[PDB]
DNA sequence: TGCATATCAATTTGTTGCA
DNA sequence: TGCATATCAATTTGTTGCACC
């Protein structure tokens, strides 16, 4: 399933337009990204949360030259699936 | 941020109602979960993808009885943030 | 796209049960 | 959500760069 297909399915459950539902899902996706980047945790009860996570510098290795090197510290977006989501993927 | 706060923020950006936007956002979240469960990979352009992943059985330990135990094989929801999301979180 | 080094290396998650 | 076990043990991603695996 892609964005479009999702938009289609959604328009139906809530009852709006393709243009509409698209506009709204987008608003949410861009807002999620913004919040996480700006250091906020996005929480969505049952579905899961999004957060940015710090990553320390770590040593890696050049597969070409075989030299040791340092992978600099970074920040990554992270997701944690909420309970309802986990339990639909793996029914207890 | 929470669903509600996301709802409030979303209603504005795309131009809808709070009861409306919510119902929409909800639709999408249920559908994502439903899709991922049935083995459907959800790929949203300019955000990331959701999929279900196999996990083999693995070793654990009962913190009560301190007995070694086997955690059964399962499936878990996984999120794969796209390039845009990653670059916003961590400018290149 | 996928896949590859390193006898990697920093990281995530789960295990019970109750608060 | 948290705590509290293992001198845990699977998991993930990335290092640079080809067209394999």
């Amino acid at each position: 399933m892609n964005k479009g297909e999702l938009v289609d399915a959604v328009a139906e459950k809530a009852s709006v337009t393709k243009k509409q539902a698209d506009a709204v899902l987008t608003a949410a996706l861009e807002t999620i990204i913004e919040a996480v980047s700006s250091g906020d945790k996005v929480t969505l009860v049952g579905f899961g949360s999004f957060e940015s996570r710090e990553r320390k510098a770590r040593e890696g290795r050049n597969p070409k030259t075989n030299e040791k090197m340092e992978i600099p510290a970074t920040r990554v977006p992270a997701f944690s699936a909420g309970k309802l989501f986990r339990e639909k993927v793996a029914p207890p």
